[PDB]
């Protein structure tokens, strides 16, 4: 009765395209801060922020007032989309096919006029995402909002610091802050400001998904191509055991790429890493090759050069510390033992090529192993938040 | 004709935004339940559950009221979207792009003016799901639900349990239960509760899928593994074996990404079974390298240890239960017979390099299969549903 | 002209909240019925099926009448949504978001005042899909449609044989019949009944698909495993045949990945003919192992047992049917030749190892090929549908 | 101000329920075509072809009337969606969500009446998709349009040739016509003719991607596992050229997999020729292994029946054109020399087996390059757009 | 005050209908232009570009005109959608479900009528994609605007130069510039002008991503099959590296799969890159089974030819700078040596065989080697876009 007489009496003469202010020179304030509940997506590849956001605005409507004793009970009065004056303020980098992805609720007022509205959206956001440093990035995204079209003598646009309190902590990224900071803009024509308010939202990439799924099955596949080297040139399956890996490689690829950004602004770490992993892989089983090639070598071939001999056999070797008719009767015996000298003899150049290709594994696994951990450790470690990430996820 | 008598009379002077009660300081109390038809997913990485529910809210309308007797006939009502008050109860923790899952179907209304509404919907809720014991895990996903904008001086939620009379069983979930508890809430400018309704949806992930497309899968190219222990090294084929069950497990780890959930809140117990699978089958590669160094050992390098004489040939291989022109004829037949004495030395001495690789076969395959199993049964008995999932699944 | 004084005369009064009777007590007849022209989709996962659907609803608006003498020319008016009282019949098992799929086309009416409305659609509709006996399952999937609101006194639901005359035949299911049945409900409040038209879709999927890209390519995979048999040990090549082909089936596993269904509400048939290929692919990998032991036992080593001798050898070899100076050079040259005695008694042990190896393939093979095809024609020819599937399908 | 005045004037009393007819028993003729755009998705599985269309409707508005001389510079007028008057021409075999695809722009008007409704949309319709010699099929999709109300006394649908001045080329199909066919229906109730409007899409499949995408990549591989027949049995590696052939096409199936359609109305020719392809595959790594048989076959075994010797040796080998203390001293001697004897007699033996091995192998090189020839291009020119297709595309 | 008087007197006899011009006959002028802020997508497969544009539209309403000084504080006033006339510009080679991509804002309009509209949008259009150059492509993307229903005379449309103050840099294209056109269109009927806005979007494609993850994994791959002619003949393992490469450059194109375009409107540069791999692999797995056939001749065979010899041995082995009881014991003496030097003469025959294949190894290196370079540089600096491609991403 005093609510159906009060909601007769707001509406009475009241027009949702003005501006509610008593005095249409001055300007009309509005408190705008948001609340995060969630980080939904960060999309590479669209270069779109979606995150689950309660906006929060405040403003006096000059003409929705009325006293309570007049009243009795009627305390606030709600009002659905179109019809009272709204504050047309919008995510000016959305992303969204929408562009407003806010759910229009009701606003929410009370006997002095003050009015609350608290939409609530799932925003897409447009952010440039630097995965330079990937996966120890951190992004910065901005969500720029202001009034689409009252400069502020019209729209003073306020910001109230933005509330976390009903975030939901994300599995993918660590929430840093959210900070904002309201920004005046002037066009050459005129002095008035233009308000905006942006929250950066500042999310760290957590780590221990691609520590566990990449880097220990891409260091153990990447282990295996040098076990290589302490293979047997006779086991017959040192090429094996290289080109299967690399096969692996190239199997284990195939994962990596689902993950992997795909952008040119910059070869993402990660990426670094990888492509590394693929040389000293693919050139072990180049090494492996020219092992073969000692091992296999012909006895009747060209002799050991001396500077083959002088570097493998002498210094590297060193270094690794490893160093009547009984007559033609006589005739024809005598040709089966000198051919059994001949051959052992062929056995021994061959024994020489074969420690030749000894030692040149020995010294292809020093060089790749230590190869290898100075790429791992260079790479992973030149990200500027590497030792803080490792100390938060793992 | 009474009909159209009573809808004319009904909606004069209605307002559908007034709160409908006789005294408008007293509460208006709605009561809230819902009817689970179906869990349509749990999805980890948008941290979402949706499900189809029908919503059920019940209150009393002072205004749409009449006496049966003056309308015969004429016992119910029902009014569309926007011509009658409503309850704004909506889901809280909505992650619905339109945050109003809802269809808005007529309200039902009987002569004393009880009003049934019965919105159905395919709702999206945010739901933190943990997968530390995936797949073993259990879910538990509140769905908080109250009034928007009205507090419980004005709308007085109350709740019903709730309905589960036409609840479709899942595939990929047992449903636990789905309690209710209506919860008041408190600001410290006033005395008056905020209700709302939770109904905690807890559910049991099935694991019959994940046992019979991941652990025997799983397993079994596990126990390939170890069978390398078992082959000969003359059969030229140790590093085919590994490396190549290896490489089925790098194909096998496509399928697993799939399914695997991703984050980083956590290490999932799948993800702790696969990743120790990779270990033991990378490391059953680095041994059989080992073994074959034995088995191709030069005759005429370094001496057996005495260590490895001792360890192996010895105590293990004891636990394991293994264990004129005359006389220049003669010089040159002595050669021929001292030089097959000499490679029979030789083959004796490379006969004890190969017997100390068949023992290192043997404690190889003791050792991971030892390993082996007492990761699988630890790992998975780890998780605290291990033996209720069992019992109930298979 | 007359058109136009007839449509101004009818919506004269006209409430379309009004369920359109003369006597309000009396109910109002709905004759329901539907066209299926597509099924587009049977969702195992969401379980969830997609249709085509043009809902076909006619019934009796007593206001809607007009004498055509009195209107010449004008025999039928047609309204828009939301201008006249529509029955609000709706699929309850939808599981579309917007749960009411219908496009709201006009509704015809003729002078007699005879409402016909025909909504077209693409439903989504809420389906227990038994994927027990994929890919030879059949699904019975209700469409239950009733008045959200209306009771049997005031909406009485009559039912209309399906039409099937503009369906179009899928390429993935047959449609065996789309039977209807109204059913009364009851409240044990009252004696009212509550109507409901429940179409029981019923659907065989078409198994030439699998057929032809499943079986053929897991058969023949399967049939390859067992030429390790028949593959001698000299190759160097019955791992490399073995485990590659098990490296094949964990390949082929991930297009089975993709069209296995995936659930734990049971077993599917698909899924026990595919892990039965894939123990018996293991197992000869691990019999070829064991016979390698055989073929590369060591003469030396532990003397052929009675029982393996016994077994292997005559048993099953028949069942199999396979079955001064001068003396110092008599000193020397008999060495020679004894050497050579030894070596070949060593190789006759040798042979004797090597035979009961082949006596183990042909057992093995034998062995496997009778478990490959009882374990195919068992797991297959145990659907209830097989016979009837093959015959319509190839 | 004349413009004002018209639009003032002519909603006055128009009723757009109204088909706008100064004689209501008269009909009302429609002009019907449409202008395609582009051909934007054949999908195979839905049965669904997506396109951008935009339709042309033209009819005469007896009210919309006015004398230009009257109103100068005011020669026509638009009207927004639900303002006057519209054919409800819908496509009735469309498969979209909406089912009205269209966008309703602005209706133009003359002074005349003549109206003008250029509706553009993203049309979905039902289309039964013949895969059967795909990748050389040719679909013809029918776009059925008609009132959804009006019989051909009321609205008199007439066609008008489409127009395809704008049409966009596809990369992916030949638009070879869209012919229209105005047809009436008959109900055995009446006389009039209930008209509608189909174009029929006709469109081949280019074939450029799936010639080099496909054909090629499977020819290729095709011929290495013809190659085996060529490779020495002492290399040692023909089971691993063969069976890593089949194991690249299995891995080759999957890219297969994502692009083949998935229906059971028939087998597509494509689908006929890999499965070719991995049978002829499969058979060659059968034939090798007996090939290995034969070149492994022990000397000490069945000698080769008089059929293998003449068969293989004899007729296909002419066809391929291929072809005291010194008497002790002479027992040992005599024991080597004889021994060496026999060891030639086995090896002769094996030579015999081997050079059966050689025949066979270019017995089964010369069979398989036949076969894969026949079946190469007996099932692709089988298509019956084989001829044309590859003088289009290639 | 002055607000709420100034919009009540602004709507008086407003229609939204009429174009607001003062004279009827005289043209209204628009001045368009967009802000083009992000490009979104460049689908190759859809023919479809997606943007991130505000477009400008400015024009003069003549009835929304009022003096300041009589409604002081009052300079603007909005309106939204559907309350004052707006122009309908669209897009018309759209490829939106919608077609109307733009979110309407509110029009903006001072006391002199100068009305400023600026709806955002995520726009669709279709868009022919040349993906023959292929990663080094350029695209130039239509955005075709105009009035659906205003000619010339009516609605006069202006172009205003585009705007990219406010455009995010992609990681995938580069933006070239935005270049705009207004044309004219005319039909035979008249001598009226039909205006469009044409902006050309100018891109090229970035190949940093390209360069990195294919052409390196491609090239690497690409150079292992030329490491199979250093391997040697007796490794046992040139056809394992030749075909293992093969295979993984089976898995590889699987990758290759996903980014590749789907059209038969040329073969992409990309495509001939690759498809010249396969052959080059392929070919090589094909000489290394000819070069096997020497390495492996038997011995006893047909004598090398003399072309044979003169081509390999001579000419490119140059080109490569390569190069009584004692009578009885006489007799079987003799025999064991004569055998020992038959057995030398088939080595040294087999020597020669052996030398050829080395000869014919370093022949298919060199012409290997060659052909892949050539193909390499020849395909990629075909694209006349590459030398500035490597330049700018480089
Ligand atoms: C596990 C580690 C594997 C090596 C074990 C040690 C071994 O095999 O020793 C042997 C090799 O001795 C070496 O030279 C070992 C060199 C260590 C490996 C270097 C790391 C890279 C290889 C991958 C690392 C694994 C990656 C994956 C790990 C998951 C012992 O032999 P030795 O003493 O050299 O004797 C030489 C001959 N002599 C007796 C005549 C002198
Ligand atoms: C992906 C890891 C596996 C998760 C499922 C565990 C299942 C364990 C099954 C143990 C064997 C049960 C046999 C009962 C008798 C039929």
């Amino acid at each position: 009765e005093f609510q159906r007489k009060l909601y007769k009496e707001l509406v009475k003469n009241y027009n949702p395209l003005e501006r509610p202010v008593a005095n249409d020179s001055q300007p009309l304030t509005v408190y705008f801060s948001l609340s995060l509940l969630q980080i939904m997506d960060v999309d590479e590849k669209n270069q779109v922020l979606t995150t689950n956001i309660w906006l929060q605005m405040s403003w006096t409507d000059h003409y929705l007032q009325w006293n309570v004793s007049e009243y009795p009970g009627v305390k606030t009065v709600r009002f659905p989309d179109g019809q009272i004056w709204k504050p047309d303020i919008l995510l000016y980098n959305s992303a969204d096919e929408r562009f407003d992805a806010t759910f229009h609720t009701n606003v929410l007022v009370n006997s002095s006029g003050h009015c609350q509205y608290l939409p609530p959206g799932i925003f897409k956001s447009s952010c440039y995402i630097d995965v330079r440093w990937f996966p120890f990035d951190v992004q910065h995204c901005k969500l720029k909002f202001g009034s689409w079209s009252y400069g502020g003598w019209s729209l003073d646009l306020q910001m109230q610091e933005a509330d976390i309190s009903g975030y939901i902590p994300n599995g993918e990224w660590d929430l840093v802050g959210i900070p904002g900071k309201r920004s005046e803009r002037f066009y050459e024509c005129c002095k008035e400001p233009y308000p905006d308010v942006t929250f950066t939202v500042t999310m760290r990439r957590r780590t221990l998904y691609y520590g566990l799924n990449l880097l220990i099955p891409c260091v153990l596949i990447s282990a295996l191509a040098l076990l290589v080297f302490l293979l047997p040139a006779d086991s017959g399956e040192k090429i094996s055991l290289g080109i299967t890996v690399l096969l692996s490689l190239t199997v284990f690829m195939l994962l990596v790429a689902e993950i992997m950004p795909a952008t040119s602004d910059s070869v993402p770490l990660i990426a670094q890493y990888f492509a590394s992993t693929m040389i000293i892989v693919g050139l072990s089983v180049v090494v492996t090759v020219i092992v073969l090639q000692y091992h296999h070598h012909d006895p009747d071939g060209g002799k050991m050069p001396k500077w083959t001999r002088v570097i493998l056999l002498n210094w590297c070797a060193w270094f690794l510390r490893m160093k009547p008719d009984l007559a033609k009767i006589l005739e024809e015996v005598r040709y089966i033992a000198n051919r059994f000298r001949c051959q052992d003899e062929s056995e021994a150049v061959c024994s020489e090529w074969k420690f030749a290709a000894c030692v040149v594994d020995r010294l292809c696994l020093m060089a790749f192993s230590v190869f290898t951990i100075i790429c791992t450790i260079g790479i992973l470690m030149s990200a500027p938040n590497f030792v803080e990430a490792v100390s938060k996820d793992f």
